[PDB]
């Protein structure tokens, strides 16, 4: 829709399952994990936060190249 | 622009035969194995429904 | 008018004359028959549907690379 | 973003000698056949007007 | 504001001056003399029409390469 | 998208010494000689005030 | 389209050991001594928080 | 949001601080200094303007190129 003034393409995920792995997230292509909820919450300011299951990690990281 | 970085779209058949859901992301096809990662997706991009019999002709118009 | 997040350019065409070919589609320059109806109305909520005569769909192939 | 694949238009004159219908799709002048084509492509393209006497000078600036 | 969809860029530009040079047009930076009123009318569906002095169509044609 | 397929500005004085109307037209500085000519490009570009000891500067960040 | 010719983001922490304000500037990142730079900054690019702890993997995704 | 018909990507500058340096302008990645007020309040119609502190201006020319 509006344009992206952040310079940053990406999304945050986590699992509300019973084995969480955190917070992660992928910025510009990069996988990475955040260590404060204080980041989480700063870069849910300008990209989106979703959901994805332990299981399915694996197959996003391939599609993410 | 898209923010997400992710250009795609999730699909299924409500068809007696199910595959699952699977996805298109950034030109590469995946299985997506629980609801809760496509319910994740759904809120990024578009979700659609596709015949098993036409994910052959889909995945040739595809990457 | 607003973005195309589903990384699909094309659109299904068919004939609603006396000679039908069924439903086809262009998507990102490939030609494709479609075969079930469950993914006809798949697509028409990513990309646009409209009519094509039989006697140009020749026509159209080659503008369509 | 443009969905459909297709830039161009519909061409038509309204004078005495009528070439029929055209369009630019994709920077490929072709003829249009059957009226349910315009209607299709009109859904998705402009239609504009075009004397016969101005068709080669626009083929020139087109491609 | 909102996209071309017309794959055409330019302005149709006449002189309201003494020297009427009649319509003319750069279409995708080539520029062509309009013979007939119907053209004129066709292409301001999709493009701007301007008024150009006879003295500014050499500058003009500089900067539209 | 910019249907014109004209990108720049016109810009003048309002000083003691003018230099008459001028415009960036697709990274291509011209002289405009004409109102007329003046007001049509005011339909399709802006149109703004420089000074005529800041020309200089702003013809070498141009371009 | 971003008439500033900026695209970045401002980011600081709140936590105990502040490393004050930093940006990352068309992928230069930078830090900004003072706050008028971080309040006129903040009128073309978003300003976030990031964790201390966190900074090193930005930098990584970054660049 | 909208398109940049200008043809001019940048932002004015200046500080509100004790020691003034004038106005300046980064256009199309190229600093420059301002002379005149009539030539700020007329880029002010097609680029933002944004206070930066003296110290920060060494920081933001090299983020600039």
């Amino acid at each position: 829709n509006v344009e992206n003034v952040s310079g940053v393409q990406g999304f945050l995920f986590h699992t509300d399952g019973k084995e969480s792995y955190g917070h992660r997230a992928f910025i510009n292509g990069v996988e990475i994990g955040i260590k404060d909820i204080e980041t989480v919450q700063g870069f849910q300011q300008i990209i989106p936060s979703i959901n994805i299951s332990k299981s399915d990690v694996e197959a996003i990281r391939k599609a993410m190249k």
